[PDB]
């Protein structure tokens, strides 16, 4: 198996993307850390990893506290003397507040923007020379394809996952000399808690129209790219912007109307 | 496995990139048509791939003879009664004519030109309508990295995979509806005859101390990117533009004089 | 006077795009030869164009003899000695045969793929040696908006621009020691015969529909871009891809439904 | 009549290099420009240099360090005109000690650098908004910098802050294109500046020029060229924009310095 001694981290696993994230790497062979806030939920996602056959185990992650950024991570290469992935799942923004430039909160932006970026760069920090020593690594950051789609609305949220691009890219570059690799996944909408009780019926009807391969996205659509990256299938691919929308927003907005669904 | 019950078609296919991907859609259970000009060299690799526990069959394919573009595939079609996947591997170039604007053959340049594009066009337009009927399919185009990084020589090279990529998304775009997906993997500098036949040792030394990952690719690295777009791991990614170049022109040019090989 | 002394030469500029493109530069001092298949139209615009204040020539242009293009460049160079600007215009496409890739017209696809991208490569072939002399020189490519927007019809159209856009950034790359740049234009839906009398009312009504900036284009937005690029103003510009469609396709496809006009 | 007559402009650091060049190509055209600054005296120089020109321009007090300037800076303009219509929000930079690579950089002042130049734009664009709403539309004109979208192995905070900021034009671009508001950025490369000259070294400048295509450093006319463009009506029709002036640095292949010496 593809990533049979392996060792990884994925942030924010106890469910959606983040779960089916690790669940992918997991029966691939790969040792899991879901660096989660909630034990008891992480405890019932390793039983059914293992009942699939394959490991996990919890590390704390709590992203209102920074600092477990860089603790989850030396607790891991503690443990297991190693790191060779790691998978940057965390992110979000406050519907109520991210609006356009004019009507959104001003701190509230900036407040977003350090979040998300943050939730990148620190990690990854910490994890480089740990993958360094084991002579490589895969960094895989879940972006959104916002992140390209300028928008009416979450202006802190597209902006500060424009800057994860960009952010995957100069890690990308810097630290290609030592293998370790750096790429960014950009889901769209996918059929998640966080959309399904964020965004109205409405929102997600009309987004729909506009997506050509017709469906909502799966949070394994995600973890097969994330598998693809974190594992030497993608060996000499580094600095991917890599789109899984369903197509949305890569042709003319004239779609939906010439080919209605 | 991933591809069990599928019907796949690779141009070119008898060495290099083509066989690569070839082989690696067999392994995963694709019967594999090898569309070649030479039936010897395919029976070659078709006896190889049966050692191995899959099966490949041969189709007649010269692209110095474009009807076979088409007859090739209704050729699968008629035999098979289904197509899933098109590997369109076949490209290249005249590299004592195609060189810059002013230095390189009028001429040539547009041979070229039509000789690549088409080599999507045609069997890609033949394939749809048999894709359409099982549901959908799989369209992935092999461009090259050059396509999206501007060069001093090799114009029509550069000018004519663009336009594939620019094809490529065109053809994503259209036939979504229909669960046909396309996407474009660009290798870099590969470990082939093409690039070490045809490209001088220090053309390509040069070429390789600008690659951040540090070493030439192998065809495994580009038939592994064409087995993500091939199978329904990529089944919500369509009309993307994948490089394999080991980070080839990511980021600055002052990238190899500061982080010397 | 920024461009006084200055030789430019405008294809298909008897009207529109090409027209307003010849009138901007010659009210910049530019001698600005019309090379049109229409002498006697041609002549109008001289006309118009001397009543304005500045000068403007006739030198034969026809896209369907292809070596129209070279002649006329030299024509021009004998005639003054000398060329700086050139603003490949021409281009277009058929809307009876240019569809999708299935319904489309093989045949009409690589006539309008060798039309659109030799009206560039050509004449640009064959003025790079009069620009060398003179110290450099701008080539100015009008491409569409269209290049950068995957669509549902006029494939040949969309792919071919798209060729030229890779074009105009290796000629930019391969002349810049000889300071001759090379820009690109990207025009939207500009009110001239071209769109009105080949793209229906309801076409183009969808089309308006999606425009930001809430307004048709005129050929004069341009013709403005075109004399930017042009000039000096310019001097430290070149390999770009510069959109004039009033922020079409910029963001999400959403935009329409939510900021209707 | 001159191109900006009657027009207001306000440009952030404006007292020498980009920012006084761009206020002086602004005025020249006929502007009423206010120079927003944190040297009063300074700003009187430069004030009495463009009245000898003859064009008007005014002092209002700015400074990057003092964040509600960003906003009273705006009201005061307005205020004091009544109007405002072009904002260029030229203000920027990193800290060369500590804005390195991920892991040798800085982990408080990288966040410190990424808020400091993205509410360079983000504060006093939101401020100015409203007013040219009322004035039936305005243009804002951000300067990023090339790195913005050339990855890099130092200046991680500046890179990644800056493709912040193209970001945010774009969606500012998007969310105000109904109000006749136009959002552009413009990406100047090695421009011979005080700031260039002092924090970076002859080696690194004379490495970075080998690699500019158009062969010759920078100049802030050229940049203040591209923000006449943007910030005047030639551009009407133009928003959204990531303008590149850095002689083509970047643009293709980096073996461009080795053929082309
Ligand atoms: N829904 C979508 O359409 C969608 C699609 C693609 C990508 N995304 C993005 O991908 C990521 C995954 O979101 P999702 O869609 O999969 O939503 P989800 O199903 O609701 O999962 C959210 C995950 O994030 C964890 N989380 C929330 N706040 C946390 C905090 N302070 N500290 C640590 N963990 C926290 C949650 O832990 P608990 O289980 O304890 O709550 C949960 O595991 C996000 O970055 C998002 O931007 C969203
Ligand atoms: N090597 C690289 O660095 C690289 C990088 C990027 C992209 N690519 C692209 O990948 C593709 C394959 O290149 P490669 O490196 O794998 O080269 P390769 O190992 O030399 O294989 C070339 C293949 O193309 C076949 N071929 C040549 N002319 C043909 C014709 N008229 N009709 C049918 N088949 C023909 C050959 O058939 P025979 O066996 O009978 O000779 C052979 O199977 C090309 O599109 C190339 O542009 C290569
Ligand atoms: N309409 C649009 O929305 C639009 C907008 C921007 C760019 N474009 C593109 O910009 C360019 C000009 O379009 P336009 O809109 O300005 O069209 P236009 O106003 O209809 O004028 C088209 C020009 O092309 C000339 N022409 C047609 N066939 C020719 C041939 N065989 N040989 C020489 N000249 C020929 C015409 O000459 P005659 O006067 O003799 O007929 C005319 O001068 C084209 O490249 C087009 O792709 C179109
Ligand atoms: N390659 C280049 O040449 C280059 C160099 C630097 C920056 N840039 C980029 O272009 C823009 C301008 O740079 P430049 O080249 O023109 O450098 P410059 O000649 O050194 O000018 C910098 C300007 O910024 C002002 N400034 C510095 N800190 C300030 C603060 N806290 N508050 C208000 N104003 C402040 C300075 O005011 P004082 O006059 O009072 O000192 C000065 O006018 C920046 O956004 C940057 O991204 C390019
Ligand atoms: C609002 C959601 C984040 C929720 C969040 O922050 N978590 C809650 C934590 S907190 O209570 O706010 O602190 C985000 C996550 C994924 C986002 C979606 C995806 O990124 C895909 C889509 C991208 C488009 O640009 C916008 C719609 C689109 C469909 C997004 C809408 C908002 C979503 C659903
Ligand atoms: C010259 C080669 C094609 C050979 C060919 O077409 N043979 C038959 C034509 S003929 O017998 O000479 O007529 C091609 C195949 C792949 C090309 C390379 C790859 O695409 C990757 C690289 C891309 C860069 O833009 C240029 C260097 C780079 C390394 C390319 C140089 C030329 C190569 C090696
Ligand atoms: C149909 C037009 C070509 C006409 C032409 O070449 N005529 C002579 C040839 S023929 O007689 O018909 O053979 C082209 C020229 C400009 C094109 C438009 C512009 O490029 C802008 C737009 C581009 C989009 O991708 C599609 C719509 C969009 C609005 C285009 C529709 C078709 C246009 C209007
Ligand atoms: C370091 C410079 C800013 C200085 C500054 O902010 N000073 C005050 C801060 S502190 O006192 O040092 O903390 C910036 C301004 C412009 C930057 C340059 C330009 O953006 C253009 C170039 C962009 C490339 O990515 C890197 C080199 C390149 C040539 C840059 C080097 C660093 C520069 C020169």
């Amino acid at each position: 198996k593809r990533l049979e001694g392996k060792v990884a981290i994925v942030t924010s696993s106890t469910r959606g993307i983040g779960r089916a994230s690790a669940e992918a790497l997991a029966k691939e062979g790969a040792l899991v850390y879901l660096a989660a806030r909630s034990e008891e939920l992480a405890n019932e996602v390793i039983a059914d990893i293992k009942k699939q056959g394959g490991v996990a185990k919890f590390v704390y992650f709590n992203a209102r506290e920074e600092e477990t950024y860089t603790s989850m991570v030396e607790k891991v290469a503690e443990a297991e003397g190693r790191i060779d992935i790691l998978v940057n799942n965390y992110g979000g923004t406050n519907v109520n507040l991210d609006k356009n430039l004019t009507a959104g909160d001003t701190d509230e932006f900036f407040r977003i923007l350090k979040d998300n970026v943050q939730s990148v760069y620190l990690p990854a920090k910490a994890a480089i020379p740990h993958m360094e020593k084991v002579g490589g690594g895969s960094i895989v950051n879940i972006s959104t394809i916002g992140s390209v789609v300028p928008d009416i609305s979450r202006i802190a949220y597209c902006v500060s996952k424009s800057a994860i691009n960009s952010l995957t890219q100069n890690i990308a570059l810097q630290y290609a000399r030592k293998n370790i690799r750096c790429n960014a996944v950009l889901p769209g909408l996918i059929g998640t808690r966080a959309a399904l009780e964020n965004m109205t019926d409405e929102f997600r009807d009309s987004f729909l129209g506009h997506v050509p391969l017709n469906r909502v996205g799966r949070p394994e659509d995600i973890a097969n790219a994330v598998l693809y990256y974190a594992s030497d299938d993608s060996g000499y691919v580094t600095g991917m912007i890599h789109e899984v929308a369903g197509g949305f927003a890569l042709g003319t907005p004239q779609y939906s109307e010439y080919c209605p669904r």
